[PDB]
């Protein structure tokens, strides 16, 4: 359940270049239909334009995930589209973002080369000249989105984004919608305050983020409870682990702290939040409690006459947490490892790979190990 920020606040824009991965949902086979994914992460500010192209031209029908961010505050988005690979057609994803001179085009390269949490990620973005600020809020149980709110839909309200949430009745949706609609006003005020404060121009769009929720262990004790904010991508104020005090970042916030300094947030983070997490887990037990172990395998990409790339894959796994490792003789190689960030397949499962460059004719000495929760014990594989 949504938590209300019980008090208002009183009262340097960085830019982060997006990384992009372009990949199909299932292994490609010519002539067989598939989903092509364009996964864009690690970027700030959140305004971004994302195209997918077949043979140079824009594909019109492309789904976009609700936008969210990770704990370092940077944003991600997953775009995908229906397609059927052939041997000849090319596919790329083109990204346009404030942090880059030109748009950036990444081609689909057909070879590429427990505890629980309940978390909300909230974002408000002022569009001065293009109306009131756009408010968005997305909830997560572990690695699974389950609710979303968007000021941009007409008569917006909290909505289930996991089918198992359809069980909850109108009481729930009303109360959640009401808390979202209240937080949005807060963000309006807060966006106005921050602006005024730094003497900023009424033109510039600005960004305010909030993250809040629950980390629980095996023993169901609160490992970590969160209530923190970023302004323009940068830390601003955070409830401490003590659930009593605040860490402010700059000076503009150090007066919001003195007008903020407990039981209120502790009540939520130790009480309601852990309670509803437990509830969400039952409602979606058949899937949230599942454990899809990963389909690992090693592929081989020989460039030069001396050395080649070996890539350890891991496909179709849940939950998202995982460890891939390359080894030569029990020795570890995580040093000269290229290792993409973990990515959604779109079906609720995840993908990842690790790569190393090795001396041609010696691909047999290297060994990959896949450590996933859904694994009896670490997995062992290599090339033959």
């Amino acid at each position: 359940v949504y938590l209300k920020t019980n008090v208002f606040l009183g009262g340097s824009m960085i830019q982060k270049t997006p990384q992009i991965q372009v990949y199909s949902r299932h292994p490609p086979e010519n002539g067989k239909p598939n989903i092509l994914n364009c996964y864009v992460t690690q970027f700030h500010p959140p305004h971004i334009e994302i195209q997918m192209l077949k043979n140079g031209k824009k594909i019109p029908k492309v789904e976009m995930s609700d936008m969210s961010f990770s704990k370092d505050w940077s944003f991600y988005i997953l775009a995908h589209t229906e397609f059927t690979p052939t041997e000849t057609d090319t596919y790329a994803c083109r990204v346009k973002h404030a942090s880059m001179a030109e748009p950036k085009t990444v081609y689909w390269d057909r070879d590429m080369g427990g505890p629980h949490s309940l978390r909300y990620f909230v974002t408000a973005v002022s569009r001065p000249g293009l109306g009131e600020p756009r408010f968005i809020a997305v909830g997560y149980v572990d690695d699974t989105q389950f609710v979303r709110f968007d000021s941009d839909a007409d008569n917006p309200r909290f909505e289930p984004r996991a089918p198992w949430m359809e069980q909850e009745g109108p009481e729930y949706w009303e109360e959640q919608t009401q808390r979202a609609k209240s937080d949005e006003q807060w963000f309006r005020v807060s966006l106005r305050t921050a602006q005024r404060y730094y003497n900023q121009s009424k033109g510039g769009s600005h960004t305010f983020q909030r993250m809040f929720g629950c980390d629980v262990g095996s023993d169901w004790r609160l490992l970590r409870g969160y209530q923190q904010f970023a302004y323009d991508g940068r830390d601003y104020i955070a409830l401490n682990e003590d659930l009593k005090t605040w860490t402010a970042a700059d000076t503009a916030a150090l007066i919001t702290r003195r007008k903020w300094e407990a039981e209120y947030y502790r009540a939520y983070l130790e009480g309601e939040c852990v309670e509803w997490l437990r509830r969400y887990l039952e409602l979606g037990n058949e899937t949230l409690l599942r454990t899809d172990s990963p389909k690992a395998h090693v592929t081989y990409h020989p460039r030069s006459q001396v050395d080649v790339t070996l890539r350890c894959w891991a496909l179709g796994f849940y939950p998202a947490d995982i460890t891939l490792t390359w080894q030569l003789n029990g020795e570890d190689l995580t040093q000269d490892m290229e290792l993409v960030e973990t990515r959604p397949a779109g079906d609720g499962t995840f993908q990842k790979w690790a790569a190393v460059v090795v001396p041609l004719g010696k691909e047999q000495n290297y060994t990959c190990h896949v450590h996933h929760k859904g694994l009896p014990e670490p997995l062992t594989l290599r090339w033959a």
